[PDB]
C-alpha cells in the first residue's frame, strides 16, 4: 500500500474539487471525511478571500493542497500519538505546514500580545533548567498553531517547543491530525468526555496514566514548557448575553499540576495565560480572519493564597481560582484591544500590549 498523490497534481480549484469526488468514488475517503474536506475548503477559501489578502487565490490553493494531500494520507494510514509526542519536522515538515495553514487566518494587523517582556523571562528560566507551566484558556483548536505564530518573531523557543496538553478530536479525527503531528504534545483524553461512552472510560484511564507518568518522568529533567487549559476544553459564550469568557477551570487538575511541578525535584513555575481567538475557529465548521491576543502574567504566590485561607480544601480552589481571575483579567484587556477596537489603549498597568510583527 502506497500513498496516493493526487491532490499534489491539482492545479485549480475545479481540479482539487474533483480530487475529492474521484478519491471518495474510488472508496479511498469515507463519506463524512470528504465532506469534511469540502467543507474546510469552502470555509477556508472564503475566510482568506474575505481578508483581503492579495494573493489569496494562491494562498487558499497551496494550503489546501498541502492539507488535503496530508489528510488523505492520514486516512490511509493513521498516524497513532505517542504519550508524549515530539513534533515531526522531518522529512515533511509537520509544523511549519501547520503555522503556514494558519497564517493567513490570523489579522495580524489587529491581533496583540500582553506583556510580551515576561516571555522573555520564561525563556531565561528554562535556559536555567526550570519546568514552566502555562495555565491557560482554550477556545479553538487551533490553539497551539496560535500561540505559535504569535510569538513566532519574538520567541521562537517558545513557538516551536510548547508542549500542549491535548487528545480527543484533535488526535482522532483524520482532518485535524496532520496539524498535531507537528507539535509536541503529551496526549491525554479530557475529564470532559471521559464518561461520553463509558465503555472506553478505563482505556482512556490507562493512556492518561501512561501519558502522566511520562510527563513527570519530563519534568524530572527539567527545562520543560508545558501549556494546559484546566478547564478541559473550550470557552463557550454566555448562553443568555452572549459573551464569550474563560470557561472555569477544574481546582483539581491545577493542584495536581501545581503538585507534580513542586515534586519534581527542578524548580519550577505556573504562569497565568490568557488567550483570545475563537473567532477564527469558534467551536460548536466556521473560519473567519479575525485578529488574535496572547497575555501572559505574573506566577501567583501558593505560599500567599495558603497563607490568607483556613483549610486545605480552600486553599486549593483559592488558588485555582487565582489563576482563573489573572487569565480572566488578561482576557478582558485582549478583548478591550480587539471587539472593543481600543487597540493599544486597552493596556493596563498589569497588560502592556504590543504588536511585535
Amino acid at each position: 500500500a502506497s500513498h496516493s498523490r493526487k491532490f499534489l497534481d491539482v492545479r485549480s480549484e475545479e481540479e482539487l474539487l474533483s480530487c475529492i469526488k474521484k478519491e471518495t468514488e474510488a472508496g479511498k475517503l469515507p463519506p463524512n471525511v470528504a465532506a469534511g474536506m469540502e467543507e474546510l475548503y469552502q470555509n477556508y477559501r472564503n475566510a482568506v478571500i474575505e481578508s483581503g489578502n492579495p494573493k489569496a487565490d494562491e494562498i487558499v490553493l497551496s494550503n489546501m493542497t498541502v492539507a488535503l494531500d496530508r489528510i488523505l494520507l492520514d486516512v490511509e494510514d493513521p498516524f497513532v500519538f505517542s504519550s508524549h509526542h515530539k513534533a515531526i519536522r522531518e522529512p515533511f515538515d509537520y509544523y511549519i505546514f501547520g503555522q503556514n495553514y494558519i497564517r493567513p487566518l490570523i489579522d495580524f494587523g489587529n491581533s496583540f500580545v500582553g506583556n510580551l517582556s515576561l516571555f522573555k523571562d520564561i525563556e531565561e528560566k528554562l535556559q536555567q533548567g526550570h519546568n514552566v507551566v502555562l495555565i491557560s484558556n482554550h477556545q479553538t483548536e487551533a490553539d497551539p498553531a496560535i500561540i505559535s505564530l504569535l510569538l513566532e518573531k519574538t520567541n521562537p523557543y517558545i513557538a516551536e517547543n510548547t508542549i500542549f496538553v491535548a487528545g480527543d478530536r484533535v488526535l482522532a479525527d483524520p482532518l485535524c491530525k496532520p496539524f498535531s503531528i507537528g507539535r509536541n504534545l503529551i496526549c491525554v483524553y479530557s475529564k470532559k468526555h471521559m464518561f461520553d461512552i463509558p465503555e472506553l472510560t478505563e482505556t482512556k484511564r490507562k493512556a492518561n496514566t501512561r501519558s502522566l507518568k511520562e510527563m513527570a518522568l519530563l519534568l524530572r529533567g527539567g527545562s520543560q514548557l508545558i501549556w494546559i487549559a484546566p478547564s478541559g476544553g473550550r470557552d463557550r459564550p454566555d448562553p443568555s448575553t452572549g459573551e464569550w469568557y474563560p470557561a472555569p477551570f477544574d481546582a483539581s487538575s491545577v493542584d495536581n499540576m501545581r503538585r507534580l511541578i513542586q515534586h519534581s525535584d527542578v524548580p519550577g513555575h505556573l504562569f497565568p495565560l490568557a488567550l483570545l481567538c475563537h473567532d477564527i475557529m469558534p467551536p460548536p465548521r466556521v473560519i473567519a480572519f479575525n485578529g488574535a491576543g496572547l497575555s501572559v502574567a505574573p506566577e501567583i504566590s501558593f505560599e500567599e493564597i495558603a497563607a490568607t485561607h483556613k483549610n486545605p480544601e480552600e486553599v486549593r480552589e483559592a488558588y485555582s481560582k487565582a489563576l482563573f481571575d489573572s487569565v480572566a483579567m488578561q482576557y478582558n484587556v485582549l478583548k478591550t484591544a480587539i471587539s472593543g477596537k481600543q487597540g493599544l489603549g486597552a493596556s493596563t498597568a498589569d497588560v502592556s500590549l504590543s504588536q511585535p510583527w
